[PDB]
């Protein structure tokens, strides 16, 4: 069975299932995250899709930037209370999440061997790109950082995955005409997976 | 067996496949195009290798831009009379394309409910960057655009994947002189594919 | 079994496996490499880790490049006396190489009728970016370069890998005191695989 190989948020949740922002009343945006395991390693699979005003209005910043931290007990079980994604994650189930228990959630976690905690001495990051379109179809720029692991924040905290987007420039994505909705580009990032 | 996960061009085709150009008359490129399926992802590998003079020939301007369009039936077969490729895809066969049917054709295409279309309601795509290498073996840099479900435009066009490759520079890649074979190095992107 | 589908270098080694400099009187850093099936392509997965002094001490120049050349048999097996890779390859077993015999080998390896050898205006190299990370948590970026096949040296040479990070800055990655072990975030390629 194929589908237990990908742990994933489901394509195009009927709500928001993300708090990006503190500030926030609720989840202002929608995750989608895809994780699947292709071997030694993890595929993921990553985009963002703007929900709230006020975090679709970040386009009109010139600098900013916005972190999902997610973050997962010792099975690899998503701890929804301390996490910025609210619902848990599951298996492919046609273009949505399986219902029942997920199989070897471990093995999707990064593995603490090559993604070690609070080891002053050692190296967790990666880095990559994504875009946004503006409505002047202009391709704006975005900034995406990876950290794995590092500091665990509460005692049942196990394993980490730390997205922060971020941008810099001299003029803004957008306008306050708004009636714009704020929505990366995807980004594909490769990480060695924990054992069971 | 693995052979059904893959459906592609194959690897250097005896000539050219595909005619980006709108001024060619015929099959002008090798594009050779590998779609892997990844779990809930499909990983999509991507080239090509010039083959016509007057496409190989762009070398030499400053100013720069082909597309490589594909459109697909309900049953993901390649629609060859509307696409720049104009030879359908199959499985991996060694180096070369399997010659039986298709397994699953549809769960290759692109997503339409993480990638509905788009009949002048919306407007997007999705960005890179790629390499060429010229005669004095410095890597000139191109763009590719991703678009993804756009636009259908044929009664039978199920699903659309169109590939732009652009360059705007004060010099030109390669002189009037230094002319030679246009070939990019292979860019890979991914998207939620569609279910069976 | 999945772990055949791996074919690495195994998580952060007791020792150093890989001489990078030529200057080097031993093995001078780790490498850490992961090539992994995924269809018609591999999905390769690979950074370093500094170990000796010389080699860290890198990270105080603004001008520095290094390579890890990788020379393959006809059986796809590593040639340790001739590649900067000083241990073989194995499958995975758990955060850790298997220790058996290597199953399809030669699969791992780039083809040579997509990647042939010594031929004019045929082929291509691929290029790329990853980071390093300062004291500062400042990201600094590292420029890639990949070979595939091309030159082969010795007679048992029937299949090469080349990879070449490099950098050019005004300023040094780190400042004299600061400077700590270099290690590269990971980079992720993609080519297509021979055949057995």
């Amino acid at each position: 069975d194929d589908n237990i190989n990908t742990l994933w948020t489901g394509v195009n949740p009927t709500e928001a299932n993300c708090q990006m922002m503190d500030s926030s009343e609720s989840n202002d945006c929608k995750l989608i995250l895809t994780l699947v395991k292709t071997g030694a390693l993890v595929t993921a699979f990553v985009y963002v899709i703007g929900v709230s005003n006020n975090f679709n209005m970040l386009t009109t910043y010139r600098n900013i930037n916005f972190t999902a931290e997610l973050f997962f007990d010792s099975a690899g079980n998503l701890l929804t209370s301390l996490s910025s994604l609210k619902t848990p994650l599951n298996h492919k189930s046609g273009q949505n999440m399986a219902t029942g228990a997920i199989t070897n959630a471990k093995s999707f976690m990064p593995s603490t061997t090559a993604y070690p905690f609070n080891n002053n001495s050692r190296e967790n990051y990666i880095y990559g790109t994504c875009h946004y379109t503006a409505s002047d179809h202009t391709a704006f720029p975005i900034d995406i950082s990876v950290m794995l692991n590092q500091r665990a924040i509460r005692a049942d905290t196990s394993y980490c995955i730390r997205i922060t987007w971020s941008w810099n420039t001299g003029d803004a994505p957008e306008g306050q005409t708004s009636a714009t909705t704020l929505v990366t580009s995807p980004f594909t990032f490769y990480y060695i997976r924990e054992d069971d």
